């Protein structure tokens, strides 16, 4: 028999599970030690197992046998790559990009910053500039491209009206959300339970994709939770208590024995608190991709209202042809005097007429 | 013998009750657990209840038996939805927006401004720039475009002055209001009362409006009430204490079985202190509609005197069909053109010939 979660070992061997709502709720399972140790797995995987019901003398269920684990043979699982250990390497594996639902608005999204297998991308805006139907659209768009792909959305720290859009309008993916009526410990909670489900599960040489919602309110909402770390950065900001969310974005790596892990997360900055820039400027540096949004072109609400100047990719050739790379660095000579607006509008224009593969062909 | 208010539980089961100042007086009567558990209601669901002529060797009234609760049948109370469990959704019961005392400005309002049930807003504007009786002027036009609806109004630290005018102004509506003259345990006293009131009376199923004047000052009540913040904000904010107003905004939501609750509340930035400004960003992301109003066109005496392109809303389409949807799209391709000044003038010059609808038609 299989009772199935997400284990959370606790410091005496034995551990605790939660449910699908993907929050503590009052349907926890306890996990034996004795048992894990037999098969001897890594922490945070997606274990099953063999339980019985709360004994006599014992409030909760309890643990007795196992039977397979992680939908594989247990014994299989006691030898594998460490997940840390994998070899990274850059996205070689790139995710070939044409969604129908909005050719030219993705089509702008692949033009300006790919996405490939294992991608660490962060894409930053000010507030109320663009940020959560973006990443609805990119996970709908991924939800076609690559049905092989276990997709999860996270959302922290948002309004529920977002939340129930979007569990509506996601067809079926895991959508995992934190409202911001919950206190920030759920929220970590919450962040953490995926961070490492997500990590086993590539552990297993799968390719998992995380859109985040609110990664800079994630960021503030440890500051919340920051205790205190030491010492004030500029803006009310913490030293070293961006080190788990330094963690959790560089998480997002290409491995060279298959499977990867893309995270993309929505960054706030020009918040007018240098809390948030300096979070965005930190995060800045760990991410391979980063997707600056102007607030002037949102403001003319020209959709992606992407900074095309300021953003940029690490690594194009490598997702990137050395046509593909010339034919850029010509757009970036000739656009360096375009307007961003009169650029992005003359580029809605042309390629209206063909696809961004047609339109090079 | 039918008392009627909102029960405030005390830790040992017994509770208070207010009297229609809606601020502490001689009149508060306590009330007993029993029957509380009785017809199991929840915390402010409107409580009518019975009681006896207290007896002696008690120093306040103690209540005796109920009759009939919540003007139902109390057994029925017994099993509800509750309302921090109701499934929220983006306002989809729009409010048809046609308002007669001064249809102009009101125009403007409603052109720029929708309102709808559940309607979580926020306006904004630096001090002395045209808010109360912008307010005042919602709160009439509200009052004869849906006398079905519960309309309540909330005035913060405000000058009594204008809480007479209200009170002889509001035509009978509820007008609740603490002036600065009582200090901020008043404000906080009243302002959780209140809100405690108008979420238990949406619990029903019911449409509310609250018209919350001084939002902002209100903020700087809390930081004069903020206990620590642990770690100073930028300006001297609370972490913790900004969590009270954030959830008080956020209880405004349109509800899918029915009913909804709408804050539209007053906003200040652009005060020369870093905490207003922090304020008003911390609140505008939970706000689902934020109206700035530029304190250059109030100078001019254009009322509204909005910044038009920094202002909007989110989820027009919900409240705005596919005709709208377009009429607006080319509406803000148009209108960004136009300077604000200008631009109104304009406005007013071409809307003022006929109704938002004729417009249209
Ligand atoms: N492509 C788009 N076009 C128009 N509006 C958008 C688009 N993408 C997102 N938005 C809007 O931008 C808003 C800001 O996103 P969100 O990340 O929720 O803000 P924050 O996280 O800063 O509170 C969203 O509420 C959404 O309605
Ligand atoms: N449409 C308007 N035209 C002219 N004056 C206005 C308008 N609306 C509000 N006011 C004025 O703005 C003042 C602002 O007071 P208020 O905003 O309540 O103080 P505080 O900002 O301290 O809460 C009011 O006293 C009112 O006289
Ligand atoms: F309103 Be969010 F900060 F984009
Ligand atoms: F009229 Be408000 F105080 F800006
Ligand atoms: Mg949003
Ligand atoms: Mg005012």
């Amino acid at each position: 028999r299989l009772v199935k979660g997400y284990l959370e070992i606790s410091q005496d061997g034995y551990g605790f599970l939660t449910e699908n709502l993907h929050n503590l709720e009052s349907r926890v399972a306890i996990v034996s030690a004795g048992l894990i140790k037999q098969y001897a797995l890594r922490a945070g995987d997606y274990v099953v197992g063999q339980a019985r019901p709360p004994r006599e003398n014992e409030r909760y269920a309890t643990l007795l046998k196992v039977e397979a684990v992680n939908n594989l043979d247990p014994e299989a699982a006691k030898n594998r790559p460490r997940f840390d250990e994998l070899t990274p390497q850059f996205p070689d594996r790139q995710i070939r990009l044409e969604t129908t639902p909005d050719e030219l608005s993705t089509r702008v999204i692949d033009l300006l910053a790919p996405i490939g297998r294992g991608q660490r991308g962060l894409i930053v805006a000010p507030p109320k500039a663009g940020k959560t139907t973006l990443l609805k659209k990119i996970a709908n768009a991924v939800l076609k491209n690559e049905p092989d792909i276990k997709v999860i959305v996270l959302l922290i720290d948002e309004r529920p009206e977002e939340v129930t859009d979007f569990r509506e309008s996601v067809q079926g993916a895991e959508v995992i959300a934190s409202t911001f009526d919950e206190p920030p410990q759920n929220h970590i909670r919450v962040a953490e339970f995926v961070h490492e489900r997500a990590k086993r599960i590539v552990e297993e040489g799968g390719h998992v994709m995380i859109l985040l919602d609110s990664i800079t309110r994630l960021a503030r909402a440890n500051n919340l939770v920051t205790p205190p770390t030491g010492r004030t950065l500029s803006g009310g900001l913490d030293s070293a208590a961006l080190y788990f969310p330094k963690r959790f974005l560089g998480a997002a790596r290409n491995i060279r024995g298959g499977g990867s892990l893309t995270i993309l997360a929505t960054a706030l900055v020009e918040t007018g608190s240098r809390m948030d820039d300096v979070i965005f400027e930190e995060f800045k540096g760990t991410g391979n991709m980063e997707l600056h949004l102007s607030r002037r072109l949102e403001e003319r609400r020209i959709f992606p209202a992407i900074d095309i100047l300021k953003s940029g990719t690490r690594r194009e050739e490598l997702l990137l042809g050395e046509e593909v790379t010339h034919k850029m660095w010509l757009l970036r000579k000739v656009l360096a005097d375009m307007d961003p607006a009169e650029a992005m509008e003359m580029l809605l224009a042309r390629l209206a007429r063909t696809k961004n593969n047609k339109e090079f062909l």
